[PDB]
């Protein structure tokens, strides 16, 4: 329990003033907001927290403050991944000044780097995580990286991986994953197919959904673990039918635009050149909003 | 069953040494499905090589199957060809035999429209007389890269009963299930069955399931009683299988463990198909040793 | 002689049962051969041949042969998925007298680059003398070669040239860099000037049946170093390329070449549909202007 | 007058991958010596992206000091946020540049609209100077249709498109809807196939070794010497098949640093070293190119 990093971890966004500015308030808010419906943990600095359109220092703050808040309480993971290896290493040492759990490093992007070179950067991040397990992090579908097999199982049996973030919708390869390696810590990636995922093989997730409803996916891991599998369907299918809508008004601005309906984020924009939310679709988020503090 | 869903397994077509068709060892496979307990088969399509024959031998294989296995199991007839003509062919063939549906690959190679494509489903199943559509969708093998609204559209076209989902997206896989509740809906890739089900499918078709249909039929019952457990472990055990038979070339290999448990007279497909490398024999044997005792 | 040149990719011409027109099939083969076209390339994706059956292209092959045997280079495209099938098909085409076999990467199925090279072996055994002509077109085929590959496939026994429907015209460059001599089909209409400049020494092309003329503008233009007036010529054959890619490139061309009196009914075989009607003004004045031209 | 051949700067960094100030203003003197029309600085080749923002105007502001005036300077300011691309357009244009550019942002997927929003923003940024479209689908991963890229150029306050795609096609019909347009090739490997489908000029990483060689086919082909243009053409393309094996930007540094333009040869990890194995094909280009002119 202590060290385990299996579970269900939420990719946790990254609130912002109506001048593009961090909004503190609001990330204090949403990371008391995900540890009271149960979250396991919260992956910070990915993706999600729009970490490609933010400085180092404004990374490094976002780490401090969720640490201050979190620490202690529920597992955390600081992705601490760019492009250049050196401020991903400057990066790895603020987390483990900061008291994370772990550090994640999405595959380098843009260029197009060699397999050794990829392994190689992972090795430097590892070497300044200074004992923080590593989150070896997969997703072609954004980064264009695309990894066969032998080299993920290259890249999660170097010395400090303790775990991979597999955002692929490839369940034969989630399944081989995990065949050959019985004891890795395995996050399904795609929030739409969490049941499935775990299905074939993950032992956990890391998703941004899980910001507003991630009881429902803790409720999947319950489901197939008693063996309910129409309760565990009928989760995933109500998860679908809000992933259906987000994807349509843009994932990180319409979550948090169903987090400022539930008084949690102030102003909920994306740094440009990510739009506002397109008005015709308020009325959808208002009623989830309203839905899903009526379930919880 | 009165109706279309279940385990089929995709035939495949055994040919001598000379690469014609082996007419006594297909007859064996097929009554060999029928005893694994398999609840139809899947005839000429991509398993059967069906791509590297003539119309008129596939319409042979649809004829003897007929022979072997009407009114004991559940048959489609694949009649897909990239001309809508020749699929209408094998259509109306498949009426004339007594098939229970009839099924088409989007046809390949031209781009066709999306149009173009629902005209030619609309032409074969007005040739299949009755039998019912069971649309294919295989973007890997095909090139043809649909979106969900053109699934929509091609299964509620007129006379379609059916899906068969080669696509490893589970998303789509239940996004089809919940826009379809009642759709007939065919899990393709073999080593995704078990999250397949999970995922909205209600069945499967797979070349597989030849040498190992009983272990699907494991799964289905496996979720059914909500043992997750044992979905699981048969599911790593048939991509055990799975990552071998890629290794060794799918439908040769298949063929080769058939040959073994005494099916398939000679193992060989049609060229530019090569034989299976005499260094995976030993695996390949052992496996069929392995699942026959396994019964 | 060579296998060099501009070849005019050969279409099937059908009647309004979706029947062969051997009528507009001859008239089609000695339109070519009167734009002062250097051959034909016949039985390829764009004579319908994936929607034609082993008998119905033997047909095709006969009649052209009959027609410009001893006239102009024939290439018969003798590729099907099936080796067997693909090898019928060349021993028909050394039977009625073609200079040349080709034949596309076998599709659909994944097939080992090894069994690709002994089916590329087996057609040309048939073939019985007559070189092959290796046809990459990985829009199409979903056969995607490497450079190395590419390589070996040319250099095989009894092959002669590459039909390289390929936009890379760096791979265009490397290709002749690494085979001097080797015959190198540009297979892209709309680049067929910059093709030639990277380093491909001829072309086929369904364009080439209703303007071949202009391509061989082309290679006279380069040959002169008159660049302007190969610019300017690639520039209508694209302005033509342009309006054949949205009206549906084969059923367009034979609607074209309706209108200039060679082809009887414009129809392709289904699943190909008609040309929308909103198309036949832009397509008859085309036809118009290209007889003027002409 | 923005159209000609111009190289795409590469950044000298020392043995601790910090900036190598004597050897970037070595490298831009280099360039300058050997005829060529401009320089495209900040972008893929001078590893932007594994740079912040101050050291990419720390680079900008020096070239702007050494070639202001001498050649033509655009300032490549993209970045895959808008604000952070503004700060870097209005640094360029406070240094002097005479355009700036901006690849279309990548990583997290964006509407075309917020494409458009994204050059619009920059362009106001860069108060008065013109923007260069940069499309490189290999990289960005962004895919632009025809239509999209038309709608683009023809933004107020777009001057050109540097178009890295080897669709001469494509190529083609951009030029037949914008005849004035500034169209530079971006695949120095088809650099003479690119200009005869339409393009007026070029940015290429390889300029900076052997930049007098583009220029060649240039004249060329505005000669009408096809036999030249072609034979340029492919003596480049025996180095970029040698550069593409070595990794192109260290073995375009290491060439530079045998003909001591450049002090160190590294670029920044995850970039690795050159393998040793490619070091006496490296340094007798750099003698062959050295000889040469």
């Amino acid at each position: 329990m202590a060290t385990n990093l299996r579970g269900v971890m939420a990719a946790l966004l990254t609130p912002f003033d109506q001048q593009q500015a961090l909004d503190k308030a609001s990330l204090r808010r949403l990371v008391q907001f995900n540890i009271q419906q149960g979250i396991d943990g919260l992956y910070v600095g990915g993706s999600t927290g729009e970490a490609f359109v933010q400085s180092l220092s404004e990374r490094e703050q976002v780490l401090e403050i969720v640490a201050e808040e979190a620490k202690g309480k529920i597992k955390l993971i600081a992705h601490v991944g760019c492009v250049s290896t050196a401020e991903s290493q400057q990066l790895a040492a603020s987390a483990k000044r900061y008291g994370f759990d772990a550090v994640s490093a999405v595959t380098p992007f843009y260029y197009p780097f060699s397999f050794e070179e990829h392994c190689d950067h992972y090795r430097a991040i590892i070497d300044s995580a200074d004992g923080l397990p590593m989150v070896v992090y997969n997703i072609p579908a954004l980064s264009g990286v695309k990894l066969t097999l032998d080299q993920i199982n290259t890249l999660v049996t170097l010395p400090g991986v303790g775990a991979l973030k597999q955002t692929s919708g490839d369940l034969y390869q989630m399944e081989q994953i995990r065949r050959e390696h019985p004891d890795l810590v395995l996050y399904n990636g795609y929030d739409e197919i969490f049941a499935s995922g775990l299905l074939a093989g993950a032992d956990g997730g890391i998703g941004s959904t899980y910001n507003i409803m991630g009881w429902r996916y803790q409720g999947i891991v319950k489901a197939l673990k008693e063996g309910d599998i129409q309760t565990a369907q009928k989760l995933q299918t109500e998860c679908n039918k809000v992933i259906d809508l987000l994807i349509k008004t843009g994932l990180f601005r319409g979550l948090k635009t169903v987090l400022h309906y539930m008084d949690v984020v102030s102003v909920p924009l994306c740094r440009k050149p990510f739009g506002p939310v397109d008005e015709k679709y308020l009325p959808e988020l208002k009623a989830l909003a309203q839905q899903l503090m009526q379930e919880r």
